[PDB]
């Protein structure tokens, strides 16, 4: 991998499923000068519970209010999120999205977001928060089969916008 | 190495190692090893710089709920890039002069920073926060990585929560009611 906290999110162009069903080329990049919940999950359909990108779809205009935009991905090609996206969720299908669904199919954003397992060819959980400047700020990476809280994700962003403006709220040691 | 951008930490592997010398919660040192665990679940806090740059009350809250951790056969254990003496000395400053204060949890010392290397978390650019949270299992498995640089204390609710769905789905699998 090549993400690391403190440096630039490593930029991608990939093939995204866009919430109007449409594919579209997108960097990271073009998020710049807003916060970034970039999410990787396993596979569509299979290796992942669908109401962990429906939560975020669902609250995404949450998200839109903290000057943050989502973006799910997988290592999926475009074909199958559009697949899955036109499965009813009533059907455990995903349904129309608030998000756009990036793809990587050659493996090599999940290679580079240091979330990949080489041998299956899949990638972990991943959770990535970049801020408005472009720089990562947090990784978390596990192989924990439940879905990432909305709310905490809310509030982990929230904590980062208000250091970012404010400075530390636990002080290190050596201050007074 | 890992996938990982640095380090040998591998999620879905074997965690590795260590043999370190820690600061007992009584404050005695002893050499121990993460094998040492092995039967219970493991939550490695690990600082890449020394505890003057680290918000005391933290690590003072994990060691307060240490208890918690014990109910879910879950040890705690805080790690540094501070020597063994230099620990001895943060718990023997009272809280209320800006130490420590007793711990509950044993205090590992990385003064080589082998420990930093191999869990792939030595400082560099980041913010002056920048530390990291390893979720082990009772089988010597790393589950969980996160890392980041968020100047603000670490929920002990969250990371309980946390452990008890890494063993819930352990034991039940996959959590998915509308899958
Ligand atoms: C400079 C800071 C003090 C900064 C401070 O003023 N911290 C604010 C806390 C005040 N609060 C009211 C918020 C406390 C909360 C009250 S409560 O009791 O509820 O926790 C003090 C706090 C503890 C100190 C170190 C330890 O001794 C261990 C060691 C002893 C050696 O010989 C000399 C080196 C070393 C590393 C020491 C250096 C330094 O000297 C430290 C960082």
């Amino acid at each position: 991998g090549n993400a690391k906290i403190g440096h630039p999110a490593p930029n991608f162009k990939a093939t995204a499923v866009m919430p109007d069903g449409q594919f579209k080329d997108i960097s990271l990049s073009d998020y710049k000068g807003k916060y970034v919940v970039f999410f990787f999950y396993p596979l569509d359909f299979t290796f992942v519970c669908p109401t962990e990108i429906i939560a975020f779809s669902d609250r995404a205009e949450e998200f839109k209010k903290l000057n943050c935009q989502v973006i799910g991905a997988s290592v999926d090609s475009h074909f199958s999120h559009l697949a899955w996206v036109n499965t009813p969720k009533k059907q455990g299908g995903l349904g129309p999205m608030n998000i756009p669904l990036v793809s990587d199919p050659k493996r090599t954003i999940a290679q580079d977001y240091g979330v990949l397992k080489a041998d299956e060819g899949i990638s972990f959980r991943g959770l990535f928060i970049i801020d408005d400047k472009g720089i990562l700020r947090q990784i978390t990476v596990n192989d924990l089969p439940v879905g990432r809280s909305v709310d905490e994700t809310l509030r982990l962003v929230q904590a980062f916008q208000f250091t970012d403006k404010h400075g530390e709220v636990c002080p290190a040691g050596w201050k007074p």
